[PDB]
């Protein structure tokens, strides 16, 4: 089973990964870890990437893909890979195309851009020792300070509302058209295409998924 994963900034997409890779004894793989695998391990791709990286310039599409394709010829990818947040761009899927490199599921995890703010805005951290909460949805035990400690929690400035707004409407621009292409190559029949409502209760994510993979 080969499953790429979508879903925006703050959805927490990631809240199914696990279902999924024990459903299908499949790991979870990913653009980030790719490259840091790949460059840890001094390999011809990795070094590329290290060369690239440590001058502050971005890895090209072609490196990223050619570090897809690695990555999914490894032994544990023999039953399949969860694929979280890539490709993001049309030209990303149509290397993965040229490429060879077709997947059986494309989901996208929905949550609205509101609940995406309240589920960002509200997280609370003690930095000092990175523990994180969240003041409607999960809150502390003691209004606005870590259980723990008794030290004043803060927010995290990535997690300011205005910032948590500009990275979502960069990325329904951006995404648009990736969903458009993906619900095209179902009606082509070269792969599936699903959407989840990922506000529901975990579980019931999960149910929707079931029906979804079969
Ligand atoms: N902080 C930050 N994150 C960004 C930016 N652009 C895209 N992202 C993505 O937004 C996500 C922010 O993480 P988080 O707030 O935990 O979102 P999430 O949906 O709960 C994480 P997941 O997708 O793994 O379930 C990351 O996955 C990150 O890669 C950016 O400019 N800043
Ligand atoms: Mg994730």
């Amino acid at each position: 089973m080969r499953i790429i994963l979508l879903g925006a900034p703050g959805a927490g997409k990631g809240t199914q990964a696990q279902f999924i890779m024990e459903k299908y004894g499949i790991p979870q793989i990913s653009t980030g870890d790719m490259l840091r695998a790949a460059v840890k391990s001094g390999s011809e791709l990795g070094k590329q990437a290290k060369d690239i990286m440590d001058a502050g310039k971005l890895v090209t599409d072609e490196l990223v893909i050619a570090l897809v394709k690695e990555r999914i010829a490894q032994e544990d990818c023999r039953n399949g890979f969860l694929l979280d947040g890539f490709p993001r761009t049309i030209p990303q899927a149509d290397a993965m195309k040229e490429a060879g490199i077709n997947v059986d599921y494309v989901l996208e995890f929905d949550v609205p851009d509101e609940l995406i703010v309240d589920r960002i805005v509200g997280r609370r951290v003690h930095a000092p020792s990175g523990r994180v909460y969240h003041v409607k949805f999960n809150p502390p035990k003691v209004e606005g300070k870590d259980d723990v400690t008794g030290e004043e929690l803060t927010t995290r400035k990535d997690d300011q509302e205005e910032t948590v707004r500009k990275r979502l409407v960069e990325y329904h621009q951006m995404t648009a058209p990736l969903i458009g292409y993906y619900s095209k190559e179902a009606e082509a029949g070269n792969t599936k295409y699903a959407k989840v409502d990922g506000t529901k209760p975990v579980a019931e994510v999960r149910a929707d998924l079931e029906k979804i993979l079969g």
